[PDB]
């Protein structure tokens, strides 16, 4: 790991969820990223062409953060390794998926959402999680009482954060940033809504 | 993996509703199975929550071999193995562990295991699991959490359990990733004790029609 | 194991949970606790001297139900024993500190927070859990609701009980104690505060009730 997790958190308070189903739409949307200040992108495993996405992402702007997010299996690890990406994260995690991520050369940040789940991951050398899906995983309350037993662990909390809440996640002490698809709506990517997109970004990276 | 021939999505198919059976009393079991049939309902769930159930479990499968009859409350590879060879068509847990999965796919028998967050549901995946019950749902984060869970693993389908009741269980079963319910309202105890075979119809015919 | 796990949920119906800064202090705080009747201390090992508090309050008070919380690895867990400890608490729990409590006298009261977690130290021989954190992870309705499917297994619920809620907790079928800081707070115990601490112990030990 020359990249270490906690330059996948410090990239930006904001991590975008990117679902791109139009192999067309990967660049104009990474340059409307750009523009808008968010150098850190999480491709997801959740369409057909999301690993060519990932490869014509890095291969066409190698000097971003772009990693893949929904890594589920070692094989799909394995995949976005070869592809380039920069990182992988995971909405949990497996044994599998944590012994892989011990011998890469980039870094896993798997999810958990229970103690036991954090003290799976801390027992194999993790110490920088997603915490998914947050809103409905116990939300803020649940990271203010897990910071109380383990207050170096860092977190990026995804699922259900958005405009009104986000702020309220950034400020919690062991929070280092945020993931979310807010910034880069599905509606405004299908219909090729670049500036709105740099908008949206920007209100969150200033 | 998951090669067995009653597959569990098939159990899913078979009714909205799968009824949580507690069978106390063995005289309760044909006459609750009976106004289950006639309220349309043809897949059974006989909990392993009694000292009757397995002999109940027995008793149903043998006197009534062509319904879906199968077990829950299946935490061991032993009562695993207990109700198969009692004759279950599937097997129900609320949970799961690795020797339970292991289990599960060296068995003709489907095994539907519960899971409650998204690490739980990966590694039944890795075993080649896909449908499961989501236990307990309504305090595990309810529809929220099936909604964000839906937007990651497209494919996999839920059996939410525990707090599903009348007044929300269309809300659960109006999601993409749902296929059934579970529940007792429409088995329920009290109707149980009493013998009030005709209400406990009259509950399954609701949901089942 | 030389103290059973239910004896550890049956000594009080709270246990505290203690966060000791000043080893000094760890004497006094415990006569507050035993005036308000509460015999079961819950070290935490979340300060630098927590180790040495433990085997303060061990040697001191040897008839005591002194054990600690916040063991998190086996190494822990292998340095509270050591340390004299009656009883080991973890937030949550792994295959590995699983294992390393089947293989000592003392008890080891992991914690858990969902059915398939339950389920896996079910498997290795465990039946009394802490629940962690409690009120954030899905509270009384979780607890009722695996209470119907394993009715066997006894919490211990701990983050977020508070003297509002504990009792609605403790009415529980399977829940056999609660934890807390709230008999024992940081501010209570930094400024000697004795006869608030005694009294909030003295609350829930009228709550004892077998």
């Amino acid at each position: 790991w020359k990249t270490q997790p906690g330059a996948v958190f410090a990239a930006s308070p904001v991590i975008p969820v990117i679902v791109i189903k139009e192999l067309e739409d990967a660049l104009p949307l990474a340059e409307a990223l750009f523009a808008g200040g968010i150098h850190v992108l999480e491709v997801t495993l959740r369409t057909p062409v999301a690993i060519k996405a990932l490869e014509l992402l890095i291969n066409t702007f190698p000097d971003e953060l772009i990693g893949a997010g929904t890594v589920i299996t070692p094989g799909q690890f394995h995949d976005v390794v070869a592809a380039g990406a920069r990182f992988a994260i995971s909405p949990g995690q497996t044994r599998e998926l944590l012994i892989a991520g011990q011998k890469s050369e980039i870094p896993l940040i798997p999810g958990v959402a229970s103690v036991s789940e954090l003290m799976e991951g801390l027992g194999m050398g993790y110490n920088h999680f997603k915490f998914f899906p947050a809103a409905a995983a116990g939300g803020i309350p649940m990271l203010k009482a897990i910071s109380g037993v383990f207050p170096q662990v860092k977190f990026c909390p995804t699922g259900g954060i958005n405009s009104k809440n986000y702020e309220e996640y950034l400020c919690l002490p062991n929070v280092a940033c945020v993931g979310g698809s807010w910034i880069v709506p599905e509606e405004a990517i299908k219909n090729h809504n670049w500036s709105l997109i740099t908008e949206l970004c920007m209100a969150v990276s200033s």
